[PDB]
């Protein structure tokens, strides 16, 4: 006889983002249908039991036994923290799943989330994300200047050395936000996210890339000490319902923005490419971000040149064995 | 009590192919540790208990209650089975897994399977291939007329109506066949399993891409009444093991051909793009021989035109959320 386990699971989500909401949900459904009930995690949706931003926190002081987020909410605890979600021109989702994987990645992030008394396990990608909305069309870099918008994470101290006035807003917050006329401009994730939140309705001028985030890891967190009372069975459970949620929310995601793309084209928005003089100075803000907090620290550092060198090699090996057929219509 | 299950998975692998028998192994131990030992399954290499090309057979029969193999190996029993693992100018691995998810290639995939008493689940992805090995470089479209190449399924018809010489080969055989001059050219996956069977050291010609192989999915397959007997706690745990098998595997592969790709080039190994007129024979030829079986069954024709709709959107898609930032190299 195995025990009745019962959790509760604080995630970052509202829940009508059955997307990323959807993540926690599979991992809970999924320990339930394997332990034949024996096995009960319970999710929350941002701000019922712990507010969307503080579920480390949570986690930490064990006022709940798991979490569901993004590790770059909590830079501000450790910059380290961002390479588990995404940084600025970094990974692509499967390049960001293979470091995570088989490049030390989850060893790196669990080395950081034993500071803050957690495990962490990869368990949902949104895949590569969009540019965000504007109230008012960009011109040129200068139309950046004095614009506050909601972005997270090392984006958002780019976006700020561009001269935008950044703003921290939950997924739920930003549609009321935009209108009360509190921000000018919001990113989320991309077409099927971005357009359930209403963000077409408060804006019309949507941009590409989503420079800041090329495929965002949402991370699985467990209590150290929850973790170490289960059971060998049930561990296995969460850790192999997240390898469902990761690969499961990535393929969710790419088929549901295929179709939102589609839908809001045809509902009259039209997409726009960012111009080089904002991805130029994107690219050299971020290499003046990651070289203050390399020289600042030796473990980010180190952090960041092992990361380099594993970008470096994958996108080498991509540019072969995949980039051909994509560019070739 | 739930039941003491005891299955045996036959595969379509030698135990030297380690990242793709590792799925299977993943599978199998997953369950077991899931189960706390109550459900086991025994993976077999090709050969041991069933020949590689006929774990299908042995699943419909229950002569094994389940398998691990590549749907295009039983292309011969109904084509459409080609896009379950993939087709020449088909869909990334990413597109691959988006498509079977929710883009119903798992219900069209699990519709065939059921003619053959199985149900499917994808368990695996080499990732994207290259264009096997040359001894010689190629100089034009014309240079692989009467060209004697190892490679297998429809890239093998489509590399025919281009005039090569189609070798039958396995894998073990490629090394000392290039060597004793028997063939000219051979493919197989990538340079992690290419540089263990000697491919490097037999030729220094790399073409690339494999445009006949853009994202291969391997399957699980259990025999439909056998899965029928399992508790829904055990169906539980084999199908999200196999979710691990499916991204598990095609990381490995990302993390093991990138460091491969900086050996075979330290030992003096020329990467080849093949050139348009190559590609576009290739399209063109891939496009005549899906036309014909279109022609021949309304089903196949059905399933190919619901499977060239979500290439383009999704295509449209990556166009936008992903070609910007991988296109610029620093
Ligand atoms: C990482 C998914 C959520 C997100 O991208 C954001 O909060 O902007
Ligand atoms: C998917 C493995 C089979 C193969 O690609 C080959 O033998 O060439
Ligand atoms: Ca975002
Ligand atoms: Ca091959």
């Amino acid at each position: 006889g195995l025990p009745q386990v019962r959790w509760r699971m604080a995630t970052s989500w509202p829940i009508s983002l059955d997307t990323i909401y959807g993540g926690a949900v599979t991992i809970c459904q999924r320990v339930e249908e394997m332990s034949g009930g024996a096995f009960r995690i319970e999710p929350f949706a941002a701000g019922e039991i712990v507010p969307g931003l503080e579920v480390l926190d949570a986690v930490q002081a064990r006022s709940v036994e798991c979490g569901h987020t993004a590790s770059y909410y909590y830079i501000g605890k450790n910059p380290a923290f961002a390479f588990g979600t995404a940084v600025p021109f970094g990974l692509s989702a499967q390049q960001q799943n293979t470091w995570l994987y088989y490049g030390g990645g989850n060893e790196d992030m669990n080395a950081l989330f034993a500071d803050f008394g957690a495990v962490s396990f990869p368990a949902g990608n949104t895949g590569g994300q969009l540019g965000g909305w504007f109230k008012k069309p960009i011109q040129n870099l200068a139309s950046l200047q004095g614009l506050k918008m909601r972005i997270p994470g090392l984006g958002g101290k780019v976006m700020a050395k561009l001269g935008v006035n950044v703003q921290v807003l939950p997924g739920g917050e930003i549609y009321l936000a935009l209108e009360r006329g509190t921000i000018d401009a919001a990113e989320f994730t991309g077409p099927y996210d971005d357009e359930k939140l209403g963000l077409a309705k408060a804006a019309k001028h949507y941009y590409y890339p989503g420079w800041w985030e090329p495929g965002p890891t949402l991370m699985a967190l467990v209590n150290r000490k929850a973790w170490s009372d289960l059971p060998k069975e049930y561990q296995a459970m969460f850790r192999t319902a997240c390898y469902e949620a990761n690969l499961g929310m990535l393929s969710n995601y790419e088929w549901r923005n295929s179709e939102a793309l589609q839908r809001i084209t045809r509902q009259g928005i039209k997409l726009e490419r960012y111009g080089d003089d904002i991805l130029k100075a994107a690219r050299s803000a971020s290499a003046e971000i990651f070289q203050e907090l390399a020289d600042a620290d030796a473990g980010f550092k180190a952090l960041l040149e092992r990361w380099r060198l594993f970008r470096r090699d994958t996108r080498r090996w991509n540019n072969i064995n995949e980039l051909p057929l994509a560019e070739f219509d």
